[PDB]
């Protein structure tokens, strides 16, 4: 049988302050159920150690989503709000099954649009630059279609092993850290401004596969949302 995540002691933390949405942003399993032993194929303990999710189809996710903690409602921040905003993680992305092309781990999302994401990608150029698999942030900075809407930064080719990310947001900057080393510097978000709705995500979120069969899978050691005030 299927091991829960909350079997062990290293998630209760953020899973105190998350829901699970799956197989698409419908709620899966709420704060309370996740505590609670809520297990499936899309979200178990991998090794007694891992908080593995996995997703197939094209745009469907196993994600958590940030939330008030204890039972609370859905969370929603801002980048100009002055409180620094934390997410940390260190995560085992495996080798991708022939069909996922991308796989966004870590997100801040708002009401209508993502800022940040941060994707496991198979094959993409960038600045003129080829790269393959590796983990790669996209930044919005408009909600337009066209590539002057985003920063695309590669940050780190994909490991084997434990990869640790850290995002910050302070003031309407943005700080990526990967491994210790800030990789990503301050990058503005100020066309947010004034949007109360953001919010952090993690998991396996799949885009753009071309296959809808192939199943996504990613595996946290950590996951935490960081309270700079220590409510
Ligand atoms: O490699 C490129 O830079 C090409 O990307 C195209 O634009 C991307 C955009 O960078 C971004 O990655 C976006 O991401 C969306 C995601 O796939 C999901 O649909 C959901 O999360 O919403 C995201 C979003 O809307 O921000 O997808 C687009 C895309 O068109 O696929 C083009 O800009 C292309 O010109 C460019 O070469
Ligand atoms: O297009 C998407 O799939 C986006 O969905 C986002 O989640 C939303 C979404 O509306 C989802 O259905 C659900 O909405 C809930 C939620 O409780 C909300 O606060 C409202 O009060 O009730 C809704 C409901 O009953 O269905 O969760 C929303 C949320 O913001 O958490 C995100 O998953 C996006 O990442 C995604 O692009």
């Amino acid at each position: 049988f299927l091991t829960a995540v909350s079997s062990i002691d290293t998630f209760l933390p953020v899973l105190n302050e998350a829901k699970l949405q799956w197989p698409t942003s419908a709620l899966a399993a709420s704060s309370e159920e996740l505590l609670g032993g809520y297990v499936g194929s899309q979200f178990y303990l991998q090794d007694g150690k891992y908080m593995q999710f996995q997703i197939a189809g094209s745009s469907n996710r196993c994600e958590l989503r940030q939330m008030i903690p204890d039972g609370g409602s859905e969370i929603g921040w801002a980048v100009d709000d002055g409180t620094t905003h934390t997410a940390t993680s260190s995560i085992v992305v495996p080798e991708q099954v022939d069909g996922v092309e991308e796989v966004t781990i870590m997100q801040i999302h708002s009401g209508e649009a993502p800022q940040l994401r941060i994707s496991w990608i198979r094959s993409k150029s960038l600045d003129g630059v080829a790269y393959e698999d590796f983990i790669m942030s996209t930044v919005r900075i408009g909600t337009g279609d066209s590539s002057d809407n985003f920063v695309k930064t590669h940050l780190a080719d994909r490991t084997a092993g434990a990869m640790s990310f850290q995002i910050d947001v302070k003031d309407s900057k943005l700080t990526i850290t990967v491994n210790g080393n800030v990789v990503v510097n301050g990058q503005d978000l100020s066309f947010w401004d004034g949007t109360d709705s953001c919010y952090f995500k993690a998991g396996a979120y799949n885009n753009n596969p071309t296959s809808e069969s192939a199943t996504a899978r990613i595996k946290f050691a950590a996951l935490a949302w960081v309270d700079h005030h220590h409510h």
